[PDB]
C-alpha cells in the first residue's frame, strides 16, 4: 500500500505536494544537520531505504531506515557501513545521493562515493542489514548513477552523469551496461541540457532521479534540471520517456517542469531553491506514483501524481 | 486618471513606502505562469494597461498584455503577445523580458530586452494595446534596460540604455541615445557609472534605468536599480537621480542612500533572492503622488508609494554629486 | 550580571539560541540598514560596545552603544570618529567587524579598516566616548583581528586572518605579538581550514570570532567557518582550545559546529545563511557564556552555553 | 602601382609572406614600442595611412604616415589629433584598431576609441592633415569597425564586433547602416565563430580586418579568428564572401586559414602568436592583392595573393 | 633495429635529443598545420604509426604512416577512417592523442575520441590499412588512454586520465581492466600530481605517454606533467616504475624531469613550451630506448637513453 | 670596479643591455633548470651573491655565489641552508626572489619564503658562508621584500608587496619599518599600478626590484611593472624617486627603462619577462649596472648612468 493523497479539487497540476511536507525533518537523528535524499523501496511488511543524512560536521553519510507507511521513518542513528573484500575500494571517504532498487534477486544500492573524487559506488543487500560493496562502476568524475530495475537484454544497465570535482557547471545524462555488475561499457549519450530559450529550468545541467519506471510506452525518467541565475542554481524536476529496449533513445521530453522550488522548505535552507528527486514508489493498478525529493538540501518532501497523466503531459509538451 | 495610492503609514519617516497589499500580482496568475514581475504600466482609456513579463513553467521569458481598472488588480492575457513585423529577420522571436512602456506624441511605444543573437533593445508601438508593430532593434547587442523618454527632446526620440554582456553582467553604466526617426540611433552619451563601494555600495557593481523618466521642473526624475555584489550573490536595490531637462546625460543630483531595498519575504525569497527591480511608475502632477511598480525576487510584483517633491528633496539633500 | 537563559527542556545542544533573537534589529538607527556585529564588554554599571551598523547607502560604519542588561541597546546615531595625530593613518575609508577587550589599563578596539584595502585598525578608549587610533597592525590584506585580553608573556597578542581584496576564497588563522601596540611580529600559523571530508562547515576558510576566553586548560577560541555550496557561502561557528602559553599551538578543535544557520533571521537577509560570532560575555564562577553573533548580516543574536561543556565537547569531538 | 612579390617558386599557398617582413619595424619613431596596425590607402601619387604606434609608456596612439611605395613609411612623430566641435566626443582617451577607406568624395577613418570603454570612433579627411571627428557610431563595447568602400543602396555601411571591456572571450561580426554618418541602425548579424570541430582557428571569436573588397559575386572579407589554446589566444586570418546587396548574408566562409603565426616575427613579441590583418591594397585589372597584417602586436608584415585564387579557395573550402 | 644516437661526449643527462630534431616537420602533408603525436611501433620489416596531423582548418585528424628506419616517415595524405559495426559509435567528430601497441595477435589503437566530449576510443588493425573501431572504453571526460602491451593476469589493461571539457586544470592517472575489450572496470587510482614544493614540473596535472615498457624492476611509465606559470602551462616529462602484477601500485616516481622544453622547436610554435611524449621503441638486449615526443604542438622530436639508466634515475630520485 | 660597457654608438636609450647577455646561463649547475635572480653585492676583493637557482625538479632554491668581476659567477652546487634556533621558522618549504644589501654591520638577505604561503624571509651573514635566519617580517601573502641599504631615522626599513597565493593579479608597493629586525610596523602605501591609459606597462601590478639607490634627489627605486595581455603578463621595469626621509612619499617614470625584446627575454620558462633583482653602482662615476632575470630562465645585465636615470624619471614623471 503506497502513500497517497488525492489531488485537491480544482488543482490542475500534474504533480502535487504532500500536505505533510516535509515528511522527514532535518533533526531526526541526534547528530543530523539535514536529511534530504531518501532512496526508498518496498520491503517485507513495509518499506526500507537508504538515506543521505549529513551530520553536524557537514560530513555526508548514508543511513538505513524502515517505515510501515513510507511517510514516517525510523532511521538508524549510526551510518551504514559496507562489507568489502577489497581494502582499496572498501575505504570510506564520503557518500551521498543514494538510489535503491531490486534487481532479480537482491537490492542494489548506488551512491556518489568518494574514490579520488566523486564516482558511482555500488553494493547489494538481501536484508537491509548487511551491505556488500562491489566495484565502483566508473572512473571519477561521475554522479547521479541510477540503475534500471531489471536487466535490459540480459545486461544490468545504469544511467549516470559525467561531472567534475566541484559544483559542476555542466551535465549530460549517459547510459551504460554490464554483464556482471563489475565491468561496464557500451556507453551511450541519453540527453544534454536544453537550450536556454527552449526550456531554461534544464539548461545548465541535468541528472537522473528516481529509478526508471517501466510503462508500456517506455521508461518513465524523472530527472532534475538546473537553471543558473545571477544568484545561484535553481533545481527543478521534470519527465522524459525512454525507449524500452534501447533506453538511451529518448522518445519524449517535457518542456515544462513538474515541480520547482516554491514553498519555504524548498526555498530556504542549507542550499536555497532545490527540489531534487531521489526515489519513487508506484502502483501500476491505480497509476499512482509517489515521488520523494530533497528540499533545499535540508529536509525530505513527497509529491504525488498519476503515471498516465505524467506520460500524457510529457508527450503533449515534448521538446523533441 | 486616478492613480493607486496609500497614505504614508503613521510614524513612517521613509520617502517611499510599500503597499500593504503587496504582492499586488501573484506568480500563478496565468495557468502556465511561473513568475510575473516587470509590469510596464500606463493609464489607458478608463483604466490602465500594461505589458508584463510572465515567465512560464518552461522558464521561457514572454510578454503578455494586461488591463486593470484600478492599476492593482490585473487581468493579464493568457496568450503571449506577438509582434507584427514585415522584416522576417528582426521579427523572429527568441525571447523577451523587462518591458517598458510610454506614450510619445501619438502612440504608445514598448521597449524590451529582445533576443537577437543575444540581448538587445527591441522596439515596438501600439495604438490600442491589441496590435503591436515591431520596429528595428535600437542597438547592437549586448544591451538592456532600454527606457524611452516620454516626449521628444529637442525634436528627437531619446532612450536610456545599458551596455551589457551575454551573461549575468558584472558591470553596467547607463547611456543616453537619440533618434530622429525611431530607426537610426546615435549621439550616444554616458549618463552615469556605478558608485564607488565606499561611497554608495547598493549601486557599486552595476546600475540600470527603471521606470520611464518623470518630468519635473527640477529635471527628469530617474528611478534606477543598483547592484551590490555580496559573497552570496547580487542584491538589487533602487534609488533616484535628477537629470538635466535638455541634456539628460548630465546628472544634477544622485542619491547616496537607496529608496528601497529587499526587506520583505516576498523580496528576499523566490526565484532570485534579494531583488527589488523597478519597472514602471504612475504619477499625478497635481498632487505629487507617485506609485512605483517593482519586481520582487523575480517572482511577483509589488507597489511602493511616495511624493515627487519629497523624493526630489531627498535626492538633493543626500546627493553624491 | 551577564545575560542568561537556561537550556531548553530536553535540549541536547552545547549551545542554544536566545528565545528573544534577534536582540538588535536592523532599524534601530534612523538610517541603519543592518546591525550585525556587536563588540560588547562589561563597562561601569552595565555594558558598552562598538557596533557595525551599515547605513542605507550600504556604507560600513562603527557606532558606540551602551546597555543596562546587554540585550537592549542604546546605540549612538552618529558614527564613531577616531582621533589620530597622523593624517595618513587617520583617514577614514570604511570600517567593519569590530572586536573590543580590556587590556591592563584601557579598552582596545580592532576592526577591519580600509587602508588601500582591508587591514586591521587599532585604537583605544578609556571611557567609550573618545577613541584614539594607533597604527594599523598589519599590511593589507587582513581581517578578523582579535586581541588577547592580557599580555602573553609580556607582549600584546593578536589573532588575524590573511585575506585578499574580495570575497576571499581562503583563510588561515594566524597569531602575532607586539611589545608596544605599534610594531608586530613573531607571526605563527594557528590553523587552516579543515578537509572537506573531515569537517565541511569549516573547509573553505576560517576566522577568529569573540575575544579568546582564558580557561585553566587553555584559551577557548570561538571562530567561524565557511562551507562553499553551489549557491554561496554558509557561515557556521565552532570551538577550539589553544595552548595558554603559546596560543598558536592548538590542543583540540571541534569536528561539529556549535551553531549554524537554521532560523529565518539567520537564513534570510542581506547575506543569507550566516552566523558570525563577534563577541562574548562570560562568568568563570558559573561557567556561563553568552555569544553575540551576526545573523544573515542583518541583525544580531545571542546564544548561551557552559564553558566546561564547550570544552568537553571540543575535546571529545576533536579532529586533532 | 601596388607592392608586389611574385609567388615563390613551388609555393602552393594562396597567400605568401613578403620575404622582407617585417616591412615596418617596432622602433621607427623615437618612442615607439610597436607599430602593428597600418591602415593604408592610395593617396595622390603614393600612399597614406593611419598607424597604431604604441609608445614606451604602452599608450595606444594613432599617427599619420605617407609612403611612395607602400613599403617604406614616413610616419609622423606627433600623434594625430582630431578636430571636433563637440568637446565630450572630442576628448581623447586612447585609440587603436584604425581602418581607412575612401567613400565617394573623401577618406574615412574608424578606430577603437575610448569613450567610457571601447567603441568605434569615426572621422573624415580629404588630405591626411586635418581630420574631422564625427559621432562615435555605437555605444560601447565594440571594436573591429570596418566601413564599406561605397554606399550600399544609398547608405553608409559598417561591420563591427560587439565586445566587452577586457580580453573579450567571444565575438560575432555585425553589420549596420547609416544615412548620414551620424545615426546608425538596421543592425544585422553577419557571422559567429565556427564550432571547434569544424574550424578551430576561428572558434573563439572573429572580427573584420581590411576594408571589404568588391568582386562581381560579392564582398571579399578578410577577417581574423581566434583559437584558445591552453597557453593563450592564437590569431589567424581567413576569407569569406558576402552578398553584394545585403552583406550580412554570408555566401562562402573558408575552413582553412589563409595565414597563421609561423615566423619568429609572428610568434615572438609583445603578444605571441598573432597575425592581425588591418588593410589591403588591390588591383582589379591584375587580381593582385597586398595584405597588411600586425605581427605579434610588435611589427607590421605584408602578404600577397590573387583575388580570384582567394575567391576560388574560399568557395572550394567553404564551411557553409 | 631501432633508431639510435650515442650520448654526446661528456653529457651527463639521462636522455638526450636527436641532433636531427625535429624529425617530422609541420608541413609534411599538403594540408598539415602540425604533426606532433607519433604513435609508432615495429611493423613487418620496418615501422608503422598513427600520427596526429592537425590541418589548416585546425581540425584534429589521425593519419597512418610507414618508415623503414623510424626517422624518415611517409605519412598518408588522407585521414585514417575507422570501420565500425555501430553507427552511433562509428560517427567521427575529432581525434587526437593516439597510442599504439601490439597485444597478442593484433595492433590496438587508442585515441582521444569525441563522443559528447573527449573519451578514449579503441580500435584494432592487422595491417595499418583497415581499422576496426570498438566501443569507447570510458564515459567522457577522459584522455591519455594508454594500453599495456600484454594482458595482466588475463585481462586487458589501460591507463587513463579523467578530464573535463576544456584545458583541464587537474589530472590523475588511473588504471582499468577489461576481460574483452568491450566492458571495463576494476578502476584504480595510480598517481596524482605532485606537491608544488616537491616536484613542480608535475604539480598541476599528469598523463601517461608511451606504452608502458616491461622491465624486471616494474613497468617503466614515461608520463607528462604540467607546471602552471603566470603565462601558461609548461609540459615536461619524466618516469615512474609500476608494480608488474598490480600496475596501479607505484613503486618509484622521479623528482626531476627527464626532458623539458629548451630548444626553439619546443619553446616556439602553436603551443609554446611543450614536450609531450607519445611513443617509444626499445631493445631489451642493449637497453636502448628511443622516445618520440611532440614539440610545441607543432613538430615531432626524438630523444634517446638507456632503460637501466632510467630505472636507476627513477629510483635514485624517487619522491615515493 | 663595477661591471661596465659603454653606451653603443648612436644609442639614445637611458639603459642599454650588455653585449654578453645572458651573463649567467640556465645550466650552470649540474641540476639547474634556470638561474634568473642574482642578488649581488660587493664583497671582499670581489663580489658575492644569493642566486635563485630552480632545479630540474622545478624546486625553488637559493645558492651562494662568488665572482671577481661580477659577470662570471662561481655558484655553489649545494643550496644554501639557514641556521635558525626556532625550528618552526627554520623549516624550509621553498624560497625565491632574493635581495641582498649591507646594513651597518652585516649583510641581510630577504627572500620570498614559504611559511603557509609566500612571505618575506629575513636572514643575515657576516661572511657569505653561514646565514642566520630571523623572523619572517610579515604574515603571508607578501613578496618583493627589499630592504633599504641604511637605517631611515634610526629604523630598518623595507619595501614589500602584498600578494595572494597564486599568480597575483594585483600589487601595490608598501613600506614598513622595524626598530630591531623582528617587529615591523608603521606600514605605508608607496604606490599603486598606474592607469592603463597613462602607463600600461605598470598597470596590472608593480613590485620593488633592486635595493634602493641613494641619490641627492631621493631614493632611486628600480621596479617591475606588469601589463596583462590576452596571452599573459609582460614584465617591464622602470624608475621612481622616493623622498629621502619619508620614502613612502613618491616624488617622481611614464615610459619603461627596459622591456622584453631579445630572444633570451621573450622565450624560455616564462616568456616576456625582464625582472630586475640587483644593481651595483659607483657614485663617483655615476655608473650603475642592473641585473635582471630574463624569461625566468637566465640572468642579464644592463647599464646606465645614475644622473641620466634621475633626469629621465623627473622629465617623464606621471606625477
Ligand atoms: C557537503 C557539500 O557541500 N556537499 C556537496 C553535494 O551536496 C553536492 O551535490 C555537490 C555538487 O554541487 O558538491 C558537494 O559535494
Ligand atoms: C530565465 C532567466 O534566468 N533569465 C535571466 C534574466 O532574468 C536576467 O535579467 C539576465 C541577467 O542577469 O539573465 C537571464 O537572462
Ligand atoms: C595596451 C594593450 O594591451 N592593449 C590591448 C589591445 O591591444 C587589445 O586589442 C585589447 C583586446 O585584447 O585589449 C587591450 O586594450
Ligand atoms: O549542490 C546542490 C544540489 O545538487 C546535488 O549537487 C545534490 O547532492 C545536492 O547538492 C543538492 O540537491
Ligand atoms: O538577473 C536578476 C535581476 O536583474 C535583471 O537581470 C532582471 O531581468 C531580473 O533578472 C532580475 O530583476
Ligand atoms: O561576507 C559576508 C559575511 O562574512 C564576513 O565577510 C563578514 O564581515 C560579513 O560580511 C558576513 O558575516
Ligand atoms: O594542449 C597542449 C598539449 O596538451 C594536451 O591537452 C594535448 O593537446 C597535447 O598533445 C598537447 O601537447
Ligand atoms: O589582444 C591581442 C590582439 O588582438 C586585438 O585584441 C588587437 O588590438 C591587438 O591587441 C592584437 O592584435
Ligand atoms: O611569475 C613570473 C615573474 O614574476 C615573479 O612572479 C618572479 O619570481 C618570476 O616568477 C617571474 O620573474
Ligand atoms: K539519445
Ligand atoms: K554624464
Ligand atoms: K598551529
Ligand atoms: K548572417
Ligand atoms: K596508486
Ligand atoms: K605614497
Amino acid at each position: 500500500i503506497i502513500p497517497w493523497e488525492e489531488r485537491p479539487a480544482g488543482c490542475k497540476d500534474v504533480l502535487w505536494r504532500s500536505v505533510a511536507n516535509p515528511i522527514i525533518p532535518r533533526d531526526l537523528l541526534p547528530t543530523s544537520n539535514s536529511i534530504f535524499n531518501s532512496a526508498v523501496v518496498p520491503f517485507g511488511d513495509g518499506f526500507a531505504g537508504v538515506f543521505r543524512c549529513d551530520d553536524t560536521s557537514r560530513r555526508m553519510r548514508l543511513h538505513v531506515g524502515f517505515s510501515k507507511d513510507a511517510i514516517n521513518w525510523n532511521i538508524k542513528e549510526e551510518p551504514l557501513k559496507f562489507q568489502c573484500d577489497d581494502e582499496e575500494i572498501g575505504t570510506w571517504v564520503y557518500g551521498y545521493d543514494p538510489r535503491v532498487c531490486f534487481i532479480e534477486d537482491r537490492y542494489y544500492v548506488t551512491w556518489c562515493n568518494g574514490y579520488h573524487g566523486p564516482t558511482i559506488g555500488v553494493a547489494y543487500t538481501f536484508d537491509f542489514e548487511t551491505f556488500h560493496q562491489l566495484e565502483n562502476a566508473f572512473i571519477p568524475f561521475n554522479r547521479n548513477g541510477v540503475l534500471f530495475p531489471r536487466k535490459i537484454n540480459g545486461r544490468f544497465a545504469m544511467l549516470s552523469r559525467p561531472s567534475d570535482n566541484g559544483h559542476t557547471p555542466f551535465g549530460d545524462i549517459f547510459y551504460s551496461e554490464s554483464p556482471d555488475m563489475e565491468f561496464w561499457g557500451r556507453h551511450r549519450h541519453v540527453m544534454s541540457p536544453a537550450a536556454f530559450e527552449v526550456s531554461a529550468w534544464q539548461c545548465t545541467k541535468i541528472g537522473a532521479g528516481p529509478i526508471p519506471v517501466e510503462t508500456p510506452e517506455g521508461w518513465l525518467l524523472i530527472y532534475h534540471g538546473v537553471l543558473h541565475s545571477c544568484n545561484g542554481y535553481v533545481y527543478s524536476f521534470g519527465s522524459a520517456l525512454l525507449d524500452l529496449d534501447e533506453p538511451w533513445k529518448v522518445k519524449f521530453r517535457s518542456g515544462p517542469y513538474l515541480l520547482a522550488p516554491r514553498e519555504p522548505y524548498e526555498c530556504m535552507g542549507d542550499v536555497p531553491n532545490v527540489c531534487f528527486p531521489c526515489a519513487a514508489l508506484h502502483d501500476n493498478e491505480t497509476g499512482r506514483i509517489a515521488i520523494y525529493y530533497g528540499c533545499a538540501d535540508t529536509v525530505t518532501g513527497l509529491a504525488f501524481g498519476y503515471i498516465p497523466e505524467i506520460i500524457e503531459f510529457t508527450k503533449r509538451t515534448s521538446i523533441i
